[PDB]
């Protein structure tokens, strides 16, 4: 699969949200899930419902083939960080894990809620899993500021102190991972579910 | 729930063992299970199969009910990590897990092997996970010797060595998780994924 980092691009998410209303991009969107066979090119999260589209290079006035591929909505608001939970897009809490990636984590959080859903004793043992990594957030404060666990003011934080490297913001940022929320996604967990 | 704590007993286990054939224990054993609702009171892991009970002070010359827990067997084989592949007893491989509590680990890992056994979509997922943690086996050789990921060569030396006190325990283990190996445990495993589905 490909590669997944925390992104705060500036004015980016406008280009995001417009080419996605835009209807000329509604027949675009059926042949990038059609390439990649519904699945997302960072966790493999495969379904035939609610899958998003994110450009790898960053810029969305450029629309090639060779750059859209298909990600589901726990990565796809990876790519916008400082927007996750602005005006109901996305959702989700920010916290220290460095044994897991950010691929894994999200394809890890597809398996803890589908086993939530559909209830089958794992409910449970999944539910002290999730619990368990929001319990993070508080770290996540005691070494960035106070209320920085919440993904919108992270956002602003990383884009406020400038940094252009794509070493020194990974070393700085090292072992944090972007957790979505089980409830600001209720609606595709549960249609994920019957659509199995 | 309660603490889970990586423990190398001198002897407990020839107690351990010694006590789960007894039919004395066998009578009220069931009372431990239909008490804790046949769920490990270490990582909630709910089934009505292959639980253990453990004893929480790890003195088994004390048998009072308010001591004896039920703990699934990933969790069980914590308080005699000397003994993790002596006699069949259990398996699995010590790993440097940084942040991440024994706990955690445990029911994590029941995740995993049930996306393992029912393939439904998350195969690779979950084994590309664990052998991320499998891994961490090497970091723990680097800091104690070769041969010494090994459960059984681990535990047994560190008694050879008079860890005997508390905060001592916590000290040589601090970072340190036991990971079940999933061949040791793939008749528990199948048994569980398969009488854990819906209604
Ligand atoms: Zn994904
Ligand atoms: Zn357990």
């Amino acid at each position: 699969r490909c590669e997944l980092k925390l992104i705060a691009s500036p004015g980016s998410w406008r280009l995001y949200s417009a080419r996605k209303i835009d209807e000329r991009f509604k027949s675009y969107e059926q042949k990038i899930f059609q390439r990649d066979r519904y699945t997302c090119q960072f966790c493999g999260f495969q379904a035939r419902l609610y899958q998003d589209i994110v450009n790898l290079d960053g810029d969305y006035t450029n629309n090639r083939l060779s750059n859209l591929v298909t990600a589901c909505c726990f990565c796809a608001q990876c790519f916008f960080v400082e927007s996750v939970g602005v005006g109901g897009y996305g959702g989700g809490t920010l916290i220290y894990l460095p044994e897991l990636t950010q691929a894994e984590l999200n394809s890890l959080c597809h398996v803890l809620f589908c086993a939530i859903t559909n209830d089958t004793g794992y409910k449970s043992s999944a539910q002290n899993i999730y619990r368990s990594f929001k319990f993070r957030s508080q770290i996540v404060e005691e070494k960035f500021g106070e209320g920085t666990s919440d993904p919108a003011i992270f956002g602003q934080l990383m884009i406020d102190s400038g940094v252009n490297s794509e070493e020194i913001r990974e070393k700085l940022f090292k072992n944090i991972r972007l957790l979505p929320s089980r409830a600001k996604f209720r609606k595709q967990i549960e249609k994920w579910a019957a659509s199995a």
